[PDB]
């Protein structure tokens, strides 16, 4: 599969938003993860003990996270399919290290899906969430050959 420049212009255009403010746009997305799929919490030994949304909202650690994580993603948006480089150290770290099934990728994919849907509805109408679903199905796809590649599923 492959985008074109205009599917990757409107990923590009809602990933603007985003990044007013990375923090709270990773809170939200975590969360909903945590609270869609309450297993995915397990894989975080810094926050599995986290009983409440509450707790969630005011995790320093999860905020940063948050962050980390939203930021090598956006990196990755904007190779605009070109992220050999950007994949070698997460999917190795995903599948050796924190041992995240291309089950969990799928559902943090849903859940940006549906935090941009909340948040954006200006940047994220129909056209611009099958052109990040479409960017999302493609990390998903390198990432889980790679994973294939490390040993891993
Ligand atoms: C868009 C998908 C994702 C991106 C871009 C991403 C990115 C990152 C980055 C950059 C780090 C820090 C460096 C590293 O260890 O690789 C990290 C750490 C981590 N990620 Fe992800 N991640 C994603 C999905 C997930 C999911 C779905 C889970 C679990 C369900 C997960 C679990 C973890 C854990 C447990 C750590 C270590 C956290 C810590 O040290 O406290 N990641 N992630």
């Amino acid at each position: 599969m492959v985008l074109s420049e205009g599917e990757w212009q409107l990923v590009l255009h809602v990933w603007a938003k985003v990044e007013a403010d990375v923090a709270g746009h990773g809170q939200d997305i975590i969360i909903r993860l945590f609270k869609s799929h309450p297993e995915t919490l397990e894989k975080f030994d810094r926050f599995k003990h986290l009983k409440t949304e509450a707790e969630m909202k005011a995790s320093e650690d999860l905020k940063k996270g948050g962050v980390t994580a939203l930021t090598a993603l956006g990196a990755i948006l904007k190779k605009k399919g070109h992220h050999e480089a950007e994949l070698k150290p997460l999917a190795q770290s995903h599948a050796t290290k924190h041992k995240i099934p291309i089950k969990y990728l799928e559902f943090i994919s849903e859940a940006i899906i549906h935090v941009l849907h909340s948040r954006h509805p200006g940047n994220f109408g129909a056209d611009a969430q099958g052109a990040m679903n479409k960017a999302l199905e493609l990390f998903r796809k390198d990432i889980a050959a790679k994973y294939k590649e490390l040993g891993y599923q």
